[PDB]
């Protein structure tokens, strides 16, 4: 079973619905994981979103009816959340996380100059499970306000002012020159040299904190080698990630290098790969064992159910962001090498009987491969 | 999307189905949530129950696979919750609200003997999403006792018992809410607990939503809330209870929930709802409403609530944890206002100093005079 | 019978997930496609265990959580960690939680008597559906292992396909003839007397039960006896006959009508009690089923016959007088006459 006959498999370039595109950035939607593969019941409330975005851009001021987290993949971006009474900017770099609750107002600027901004936000539906809508206050002319959808009366006691002013100041869909293109708007340097001012930035003692952005490699990576690294934030450790019981990893795998075959106890995986090319082979019981396979590309998503084991391969320099949900206690058990080789953890006796070899023709295997977590391909 | 093809409108004169009523009382159950439109799936576990009873009266013991939050509109109840052990009377008054946890036999009391009883129960059915049944004790003749379930063998050996007796003296008064005279009265209300500034943060006991200052409080209106961070009652339902009042001729300024998905129900008076959803294609929702008429604010929804009369509503508000209350025009808690001058100059066709200008002319806040 | 869907015999309602000479695993079918009455039991699924002695199911995990329990016999169950392991002895009245995904493998240290057990599985993947991963490899299945390629195998191993092939891949079927876990009954119980006892951990007292927000109740019913009416006020229970028989009637709410659910119960069978509906078991021989409780947080026993918890006592009189159409004083009269409580002999 392998592309398009997989169900875990999301190729990008047919995966992907466009919420929004412009010549100044877009933002996309992956397609529902259950729609899909009715499999993947259990992610029915999540979605991925794939943000990008020009230098010097601002995706305008609006609110979702979800909850999202947030993650950057490359460039610089400054989140400002607006509430009722203040403001909170934030000032995020590659490998940081921060969380939007649901039905927060925000607005996101890329101040680079020369550079893009790339993110992926996890989002997570209040209303209907796996959907959910963007309200933008802004009008322009590629979408209204959804103040435009009190009546006039209402607007004009609403804002003790005549329709006229209101209309003028606020809509101006009479005169499409004085509105802006779309909801991503390009900006000169002097703008942004603004908005910049006054922002928190993450550092060490945020990975524990319970509103600020917290960095992946804010600390040492759980697995690290010659061969790749693995980064990974939890729910134990992360106020944020607790709330939505959720872990964060990024890892790093050299080119024919592969991350040995494994499976997580109890989290669902979502990975999308960032950059480079791999293989990835999934196993799961259809008790005859069934091999899901795929050649994952940029923006490809590749979804790996709780308790299956699987592979990933490196053709080409790798980089993975990945979205453990239900990650609470969980444990990654890996079936080859030296560290957290749950095979090699069982007792002489019992490895006998599992296998057709011996007591020492089962070690005398699995002490072969010296290496850890990443070996050469 | 006028009232009648609005998904988030209940008209109260087609959206019940009743499930007992005689000359003392009304039972009313709403429609499913869900099956009534797809958009609301995240309330398939909800249902709204009304309640009315005549002065002098009682709703026979029993008890429903469903966790209840009841609420008092108006008039005066005594509920007595009958526990394996003991048992617990209260006295609810107006605005008070209180927890009925799945499974607890019960049975409530109108004391007054010129003032209807009205309530809202929010119910949150057990062993299917949405959907519950009553346990009457009694043995009336609108239904049987769910003792007769068990046969006369059974009966017999448990209540050490001839079936004659046990038939006569149980199985055998008309429906499950009868009347009674005002002496049987006295003697069921003089052990009722009272509500208080105290009972609050109770975890069992009856809270008044409008024993505290409202949030927002003006010429126009009143507005009541207790979150689930202040009772533990509703940080176990995670759900929030606001009661609002409205003047006629006068709104409630368009504003959303940040998270919180609203159950609005109508107590007194009429007014004119706008919601807007959207698909980016803006949608709108609307509706004239009236007493027990029912309508959703699914969460983040902007939506303004115009009295054309004396307006007071009831909202459970769902998802209530940390919900934020962003308003759209005043001066507090104007969302809109805390955008940076830079962004709002981007984000509308007006300048910063024309935004800023517009923002600040509604020099009041929440409720503003129509 | 067969048309009471609460009701499921072990006979037509498991289905075989292994079997051979040295014991056998059943699945019980999904209690919601069973019976849309159901639904909040969707996530659930019984499972029933029993090996012969000197036997041991080989390693492997699933993409469920378990929560195991001795109905008879002993067992070593042993949980093989990333790095770590520890074996748990469990004797009869034992429970234990495996994790979702942890790998592991059970032991029979016994001769003649045999290990009997009943499982609640939480899957983690799909409601109610889970799979089960044999590192092991026989005739009977595949080593999971041999889900990757060659090339892979021989990378991650480090060694020629060859080898990884005769040490590893091609014994007959999966079971082979060869925190801390707690006692149910190592408590006194909650009700006794001389018809029966009622043995009950609740969340509140285990944290491992208060994860699952379950509770676990082990009771007996001397023949002729029977437990007294009565109903759970927010636990939907699920009860498996362990040893001996029993009658159980059931009742629900279709005016208002009394619906009726009637069953006589064997061995292996399992019934389900829906939250809030009464009921009650009349052992038909002696009687012991094992329970677990869902939804179990703060839950209430409601009886409606006996000297204590007898919520039915605890109306007041004027409203009962109110209720019944007999006098305050001839329900009071009738509703004292059973000294006995929670069991009493018929």
């Amino acid at each position: 079973r392998e592309d398009e006959n997989n169900p875990f498999y999301f190729r990008s370039s047919n995966s992907f619905q466009t919420l929004f595109e412009n010549q100044n950035g877009r933002i996309r939607l992956l397609q529902r994981f259950n729609k899909r593969s009715p499999q993947l019941e259990n992610l029915r409330d999540y979605r991925i979103v794939q943000f990008q975005s020009k230098p010097n851009t601002i995706l305008l001021p609006h609110h979702a009816d979800a909850d999202f987290l947030l993650f950057v993949l490359s460039g610089r971006a400054i989140l400002t959340l607006v509430n009722n009474d203040d403001r909170d900017s934030y000032n995020l770099h590659p490998g940081d996380a921060q969380r939007i609750p649901a039905g927060t107002t925000y607005y996101l600027v890329n101040p680079h100059d020369h550079q893009n901004l790339k993110m992926i936000w996890l989002a997570i539906p209040v209303n209907k499970p796996g959907r959910y809508d963007d309200f933008f206050l802004s009008s322009t002319q590629a979408q209204q306000s959804y103040l435009q959808g009190f009546s006039h009366n209402i607007l004009e006691t609403s804002f003790h002012s005549e329709f006229e002013e209101i209309n003028r100041v606020l809509f101006g869909e009479e005169e499409e020159q004085r509105q802006q293109e779309g909801v991503i708007v390009e900006l000169s340097k002097e703008q942004i040299r603004q908005l910049s001012r006054r922002a928190k930035s993450s550092s060490r003692k945020t990975i524990s904190s319970e509103d600020e952005p917290f960095n992946l490699r804010s600390r040492n990576p759980i697995y690290s080698n010659n061969f790749g690294k693995f980064f990974e934030i939890t729910p134990e450790k992360n106020p944020q990630l607790r709330d939505l019981d959720i872990f964060l990893s990024s890892v790093d795998i050299n080119e024919g290098a592969l991350l040995l075959p494994h499976f997580n106890s109890k989290a669902i995986v979502i990975l999308v790969i960032n950059e480079g090319d791999a293989n990835i082979e999934l196993v799961g019981i259809k008790l005859e064992v069934q091999r899901y396979r795929a050649e994952l590309s940029e923006d490809d998503v590749f979804v790996i159910p709780a308790a299956y084991p699987f592979v990933v391969n490196a053709t080409s320099n790798l980089n993975f962001l990945a979205f453990g949900i239900n990650a609470e206690n969980n444990q990654r058990n890996f079936l080859a090498g030296e560290k957290d080789n749950v095979v090699r953890q069982i007792e002489r006796q019992v490895q006998e009987l599992a296998f057709p070899g011996s007591a020492q023709d089962v070690e005398r295997l699995l002490k072969k491969q010296r290496e850890s977590y990443f070996v050469d391909a």
